[PDB]
């Protein structure tokens, strides 16, 4: 069951959409990027490891670009006001089957519905209140 | 309106699906919970702070408890016999746009969404390749 | 192309096979795990390295899990009750061909063929006879 | 009855096969070696025992030679230029059945399958990639 | 699709052309080798890195082997006479986009197409003057 | 067989080439530039020497520009951001013949050829996968 394609990161509706396609396995970490140079697009990276005696640890990052004022191809600086980063860790005890694992997506799915409080903040540059 | 509310963390359906409720807001954490025991229960928390002078971090976790009845010196208990923990950080620029949050959270649920790669792996208990 | 992909270990006919998939491959050394549970998954990992100046050098490991349900308290979790462990060392000089090495590939299929002497002991909790 | 036999070892289809033959049984260590020089003959050898209270552990070894003629000065001798060397270490709990046996018997045969990755990698002096 | 393939190191007109294959993924450097015995096969290396926070840098082998055939202590062995090394670092920003490596790309073909003065001299054992 | 002139270092078909011209001799190290600023230039230098007892080694260095969002004779900085710089190396033994040494010139011109692992890579802005 190979699963290293290429998928959509950024759906719009079909027109605009974003897509992150495969572009490096080496050490057995899976890359994805969007099409644009390194400093602009999109990349996603993935891996999971035996973290403890009784747990295993996906390793998820994203990158995503700032795009309001964006100059496409330009030299952008500096980096770290044009980039967001989130980096999430999933702790699953070697004892869950894949129905346990399942629910655990659900459980991610569930938290990043549009809709609920966490994306609604994320998305008004607001906390919680 | 407050943006402080019950979610359904996982959906069944319809049946069976698991609510998540506010419990907490001390010390900046918002907390929610669902309806069981705290030694069974869901747990997701959220925060918000000034990483740095420019740069904004949300830290999110997600407690996903696998619930069993345990015998402890005769008396059966409620208990979790594991549990699986999710943490997320997300690191955003002071310069990001509502827009630009919007990618941001629209990137993670192209991310998490059915039938992609790092989905479809978790829910296989498997790695991308 | 890529050999780093899910087989068949065990040939259970055509229903009820054995297969792993790729999970790992930090410090060159490459990885399957079979899906459901990872306490009574099978594992099989694979590296290869330059051991002399003359001599290459694969490592090869096999773990077989006898699968089973422990209860400690009422609390029920799937694991291995034992598990059996192959161990293999391959050592091939630099000047070997690839129809030598193809030779050597035959030589251990031959070595592991059912009816030979070697896999009836084995399969019999048996020894030479 | 007896399964200190000779066997085929490297089957090239019906003509040119490699068989090796009972020569040695000291010490409790099997021992089968292919007919003609010594120098240049096959080797295989196989022993059993208690490594444990709880585990039995088969120590399996075979060399394969590489046929040539050594000539120093005038005089030309049947050698073997050099050699392969493999060697397996098998550990099964004394709990295991004669059905588990055949599932271990069944898993190394499945990892030594043509078309598998490491019989290929093996087979193509390459790793895994 | 994967990019990780086979190709024609050196092009003799479809007759004698030496072609490389995938052998080695493990510590995130690719090699491709040719079907030889590893003392006389062709080899080629890429990784990639991070060099620093705003530029990668490839990292790219290859070796060209003079084979022969060595008398060691009487028996004679496939060796090289000596091997020619082609070592290359191309340090790349991250703001190049990717017409800008398009352009690098033709850039190192135009430098080493035939007729052109660096490998007119190479090819003639000469410098340029 | 004076070979220091100019050619096409990047060829576009005819029309949109960038040719480079000697520009500097000293020191024995040919040198070619495009028709820029220093700054924005296409820079080609080459020089060989006995590296070692039995070696000679080709030094072979390219600057290419950054041309997205380029400003033609502008001032750019930082200058790392804006200019790609290769790094080549070739050491080929004193027993080669020119015969060899159009081998090594062609298993480069494969390595670099269009449609092969290392320059589609390069020109994705990928790894290897």
């Amino acid at each position: 069951a190979s699963n290293f394609t290429q998928f959509v990161l950024v759906d719009n509706g079909g027109t605009g959409d974003v897509t992150v396609a495969p572009s490096n396995f080496a050490n057995g970490v899976a890359e994805w990027i969007s099409s644009n140079s390194r400093s602009q697009a999109y990349k996603v990276t993935c891996s999971v490891r035996q973290s403890s005696a009784q747990n295993r640890k996906y390793t998820i990052k994203v990158e995503v670009p700032k795009v309001a004022t964006q100059t496409v191809g330009g030299v952008e600086l500096p980096v770290a006001a044009w980039r967001s980063y989130l980096n999430m860790e999933l702790t699953i005890p070697i004892f869950a089957t894949n129905s346990d694992c399942e629910l655990i997506v659900k459980a991610m799915q569930g938290l990043l519905k549009d809709g609920n409080p966490i994306p609604s903040a994320i998305a008004a540059n607001s906390g919680i209140y």
